């Protein structure tokens, strides 16, 4: 009945989103009870994108901070929590700049200080942070940590896990319960949640962003062909190359330069598969770029802009994605719609439009190629971006484990009736 709030600032590469959680005062130690309240996208950039203008990044949270003020009531502002988290737009801020990356970071703390919420702090989490909170979320919203059964009969093997694909705007993570032993510590996750162990695999791969693929893919492009065989035929732009290799993502691939797409669905193939390195393993097994990954186990849920990209394909182009030879088959007729014909398919706005056959064979390249999905462990794969009304992604598991609200144990320890 009496609710208590708490508030996350999601400052990712492209933009911030703002979500306000709520949960019963005397149930907030349950699993699966804590669920969205209202969400707020901050218009603009992420907060990244004003290292050189740090001031503006704490001004831009500003509207979304009012609307917080008229979801949250008044009198519990106070004891209302509020943490902002900022990933891979702000680990590459932070190789380019230290300095301007603390610039940043004191800009938005001191616009935060100055509002009535409880302000926890702004921190930049690690790429093994942001996968296994968002594990933690997709697992509690779903209710997955229940332990299943009653006395004297208890599920056996205990209620599986869903494994979590985030693909953001600059890294992209997998992180999945597993049995396979661990050969790098930097993939290991060890987890206590309602007195159960959970053996976790995670890994971030930073520079596989949407936004960073779509920039590496245009260098790369502009390297190979001079055309770009991703963009559609009939579409062009202006390329300032400038923004073109600033980023860390880039820096390894004349002011301006024109750029025309040629829809040819084999050299986008060709093209993004040289954002896989497969030539070295140090491991017993990897995924790709000589990282440690065991193989893929268990049921999937691919949210953030894997979801956006997939329902392009389902819900505008009007093809099955059901398995992997359907996405790729998929794949193929976007990339060779030419600009005219795209067009066509979307009456409304049409920004991101001339992305979305880059991204999409990525994305099946990534599952297929990098990850070492086939079609028997695809089928274990959803496509999602909410769960119980509640957004997917790691704000709400960070703000589950900064504001203790996942106990490590059952009180008393159930009696000791789950040994």
């Amino acid at each position: 009945p009496a609710l208590k709030y708490g508030i996350v600032l999601d400052a990712g590469s492209s933009h911030t989103s703002m979500f306000v959680y709520k949960w019963p005062a005397d149930k907030e130690n349950d699993t699966g009870i804590v669920g969205q309240h209202s969400s707020c996208d901050v218009q603009g950039g992420g907060i990244s994108s004003y290292a050189n203008d740090p001031s503006k990044a704490g001004q831009s949270l500003v509207r979304c901070l009012e609307q917080a003020l008229r979801d949250v009531p008044r009198d519990r502002h106070a004891s209302t929590p509020l943490y902002l988290g900022a990933t891979a737009g702000m680990r590459l801020l932070n190789l380019t700049s230290p300095e301007a990356t603390a610039r940043v970071l004191e800009a938005v703390t001191q616009t935060l200080t100055q509002y009535p919420f409880d302000f926890r702090g702004a921190r930049i989490l690690s790429g093994q942070d942001e996968g296994v909170f968002g594990w933690v979320t997709a697992n509690y919203l779903l209710e997955n940590f229940i332990k299943y059964g009653w006395v004297g009969r208890w599920i056996r093997p205990r209620k599986g896990t869903l494994g979590a694909m985030d693909l953001g705007g600059a890294s992209t993570q997998i992180t999945f319960e597993t049995t396979s032993p661990s050969e790098d510590p930097g993939n290991e996750v060890h987890l206590r949640l309602y007195g159960q162990h959970y053996r976790v695999y995670t890994h971030s791969f930073l520079c596989y962003g949407r936004d960073q693929i779509l920039l590496r893919l245009l260098a790369s492009a502009l390297q190979i062909h001079r055309f770009h065989p991703c963009w559609p035929k009939g579409y062009s732009t202006q390329v300032l190359l400038q923004e073109v290799y600033q980023s860390p993502c880039t820096m390894g691939q004349s002011a301006i330069v024109s750029l025309s797409g040629t829809s040819n669905a084999t050299l986008c193939r060709d093209l993004v598969s040289r954002l896989f390195n497969i030539s070295s393993c140090p491991f017993s097994q990897c995924s790709f770029n000589g990282v440690f990954q065991p193989p893929v186990a268990g049921n999937f849920i691919a949210f953030s802009a894997f979801y956006y990209t997939v329902d392009f394909l389902t819900t505008v182009m009007g093809l099955p994605v059901g398995t992997l030879k359907q996405l790729e088959e998929a794949t193929e007729i976007t990339c060779n719609q030419t600009w005219t014909e795209l067009q066509a398919r979307v009456p409304g706005q049409k920004t991101r439009l001339a992305d979305y056959c880059a991204v999409a064979m990525f994305i099946h390249q990534l599952l297929s190629r990098g990850y070492h999905f086939d079609e028997r462990s695809f089928r274990e794969v959803v496509f999602q971006k909410k769960a119980a009304d509640t957004a997917v992604g790691w704000a709400l598991g960070y703000m589950l484990n900064l504001t203790n609200l996942i106990p490590a144990d059952l009180p008393g320890l159930r009696k000791g009736t789950h040994f």
